Formats: structure tokens, sequence, C-alpha cells
């Protein structure tokens, strides 16, 4: 049930504050919203309980306690051979493939009367509040009846939303919501892309699907141009994506694999995933990205413990942050810890040019 999974997703905001953390907002109804979302994590962070729903699913909450899934969102999926998860599968078990759009996440929530969007991460989202601009407009009515409908029902509708104006890689030319699928709140489970299909209301948002018969798409999909790709639907209902060099290529800092700040680099902006699965066919370049991956994030865990510790923890404090950070080799984490003092996000902002610029102290050994 829901107060099952509410609990196995508390407990990974309490393992590391850059693992798993949630946030609460407040509607203009007056209602509180709980988001369970995430920052950085490695493929063993992906094995514990429910972690793969921790990717912006919603509780409205009463005080500490979920009374319903406002709005769930899609699981935490992955590039085809980007980890375990994601190799040795039966390309045959691919049941069809669905375009891939660049743009942002928006979900559906009921507030009160209103159905609403929430980015990926909040309810007060540029992306959300214009979202809901677009839905509440007339063009959208019947659309958005019928996502009020749904909603009451207890459904989620996920829209990838694309603009010029939130240009990713891509380049759309109108400002538009794309349906991408829609999730039972409770259970997780999607209706099938043909339900959404027979509703010819919804007909004209949804994403355009296409039947694969052999697994020469992927190598298509990898040589392909100006797209980004596409998200494979399996059989069970799983998903794994496939994107193209050329989107990769340009979604990275350039010479990634060749300067280490640039490789560095593109970790600090979690597109690493993307690089990794584009050299899956080289077991150098691709055990390589991993050794800077785990590199970034044993920092990572190392460095946000010291710097938030201590400054749960006055000259004192003054003195006590420069004994955490000397005693920890990394006196760049002394500044950090005058943030406590000064003001708290911003933070996670500073630890990371921090590292880009002793970054060749962290380089791993034999690289
Ligand atoms: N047809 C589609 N089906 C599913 N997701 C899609 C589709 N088109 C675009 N997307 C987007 O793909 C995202 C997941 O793949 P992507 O590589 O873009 O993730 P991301 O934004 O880097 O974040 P993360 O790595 O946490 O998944 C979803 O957030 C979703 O908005
Ligand atoms: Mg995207
Ligand atoms: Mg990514």
């Amino acid at each position: 049930h829901m107060q099952e999974l509410f609990n196995n997703l508390m407990e990974l905001c309490k393992d590391s504050q850059r693992k798993f953390f949630y946030s609460d907002d407040v509607s203009a109804s007056g209602r509180t919203y709980r988001i369970f979302s995430y920052n950085y994590a490695s493929y063993s962070d992906w094995l514990l309980p429910d972690a793969l729903e921790c990717r912006g699913i919603m509780f409205e909450m009463d005080g500490e306690k979920p009374v319903r899934i406002a709005s769930r969102p899609m699981e935490k999926f992955f590039n085809l051979n980007e980890n375990p998860f994601t190799m040795n599968i039966d390309l045959n078990d691919v049941d069809y493939i669905l375009t891939k759009e660049d743009g942002s996440l928006v979900s559906t929530y009921l507030d009160g009367d209103e159905i609403l969007f929430k980015s990926k991460g909040s309810i007060k989202s540029e992306q959300a509040l214009m979202a809901n601009g677009i839905l509440m407009n007339i063009n959208h009515h019947r659309l958005r009846d019928r996502l009020k409908e749904l909603a009451e029902d207890g459904f989620t509708a996920n829209f990838e939303f694309v603009a010029p104006t939130n240009r990713i890689v891509l380049a759309y030319q109108e400002m538009k919501i794309i349906l991408l699928n829609v999730r039972e709140n409770e259970t997780g489970e999607y209706i099938s892309y043909d339900d959404i299909y027979k509703d010819a209301t919804l007909r004209p948002y949804l994403v355009e699907r296409y039947e694969i018969d052999s697994p020469k798409w992927i190598e298509e999909a990898k040589n392909a141009e100006n797209i980004e790709g596409y998200v494979a639907v399996m059989k069970d209902g799983s998903h794994f994506k496939i994107k193209s060099d050329w989107y990769v290529s340009l979604h990275s800092t350039k010479s990634s694999l060749d300067n280490p700040e640039k490789l560095f680099k593109t970790i600090i902006d979690g597109a690493s995933d993307d690089l990794k699965a584009m050299y899956a066919d080289d077991e150098y370049s691709y055990r390589k990205i991993e050794a800077f991956e785990t590199t970034y994030l044993k920092y990572l865990d190392r460095a946000l413990f010291l710097v938030l510790d201590c400054h749960n923890k006055r000259k004192t404090y003054a003195m006590e942050a420069q004994g955490v950070a000397k005693g920890a080799g990394m006196d760049h984490l002394f500044g950090i810890i005058m943030s406590l003092y000064q003001g708290y996000e911003k933070v996670m902002c500073e630890i990371e040019q921090n590292f880009l610029k002793n970054y060749k102290k962290f380089i791993p050994e034999g690289y």
C-alpha cells in the first residue's frame, strides 16, 4: 500500500543528502505536498527499496502523514548498457518504441478542484506554472477535463513540456505539451498505449509510436541525427532509452574522454550516463567513465557529510570548521562551512566549482 511506499522513500532521504531528498511546498488551495526526488546516485543506490520511484513522486501530506499519492511520474530508467539493469536485455521482448521528446517532464495532480502540473522537482517551477497556463487555456479545455477526471480516478498523466525558450538540444517550433504516458497513482501500473490512443481527445497529444521487428532499430537510432532517440517499452511495461551519438556528443561537454576537466564536467551535469552508454562498446572507455564517476560520488559523499555535519553543530565553529577541512585534506571546505552562518542548494553549487579547481588531485590513479 501507499504507507509502505512512503516509508521506503523516507528511508532513502536519511541515508545521504545528495543521494535522496525531499521538499515540502504549499499550494494555492493551501494544501501541503511532499516531493521525493534525487540529485546523484550510483547503481547500488538504485537497488535500495523503491529507490527507482524516488524521481518526483509526490504525496499530499497531513503533518508527517501521507494521505495520498498526489502525483506519480515514471520510475527512474536507464540507457541500454548503462549499468546491470539494462545489460543482457532480450531485445526480442521490446514491445514497441516511442519518440523521445527533448524538454521537461510535467505531471498532473489534483489540488482540490484544480488539475495542475508539477515539474520534476516542484509545483512552483517556471515550467510548472507555464504548463499550468497552457492547460487552462481554451484550446486545451477538452484535455483539461479529461485529465481532471483521470486525476479523480487517481491517475497521473505525464507530459514532456517543449518550447523554443526551453531548448535543450532539439529545436521545437511551438511551445506545447506532449502526452507520454498515464500511471495509476497507487500501483504505478501504466495505462496501455493502445487505450490512450482510443481516446480521440488524447490522441492529438500522444507521443509517436513505432513498431519494431529487428534490433537493427538501435543501430539506426544510435547513428541518427536531429533526434534525441527513443524510449523502448518492454513487454513487461519497463522502459530503456537509446540516445543518438549526435545528441550525446552535443549534450556532453566537448572532448569529454580527452580532457579530464571535461569528463568531470560531464559528471557534475549528470550527463555521464548518456556518455557511458555511448562508449559501451569500448570496455576501456566504458570502465574509465565509471572510475571518474565513483571518484566524484565518493568525494561528494565525504564532502557533503563533513560540510553539513559540522555546520549542524561563535568563533568556536570557525576554529572547529578548520579541524574538519584540514583534518580531511580539503581546506576548500572551510568557506563552505561558513555558509550555515550566512545562508543555505546554493551550497551544492559551491562544492562543485571547488572540485573542478582541485580536480587534478582526484583524477583516478592510472588515468
Ligand atoms: N517518449 C518518452 N517516454 C518517456 N520519457 C520520455 C519520453 N520523451 C522524453 N522523455 C523524458 O525522458 C526522461 C528520462 O530520460 P532522460 O535521459 O531525458 O532523463 P534525465 O532528464 O537526464 O533524468 P534521469 O537521468 O534522472 O532519468 C523523462 O524525465 C521524460 O521526461
Ligand atoms: Mg530529456
Ligand atoms: Mg542523464
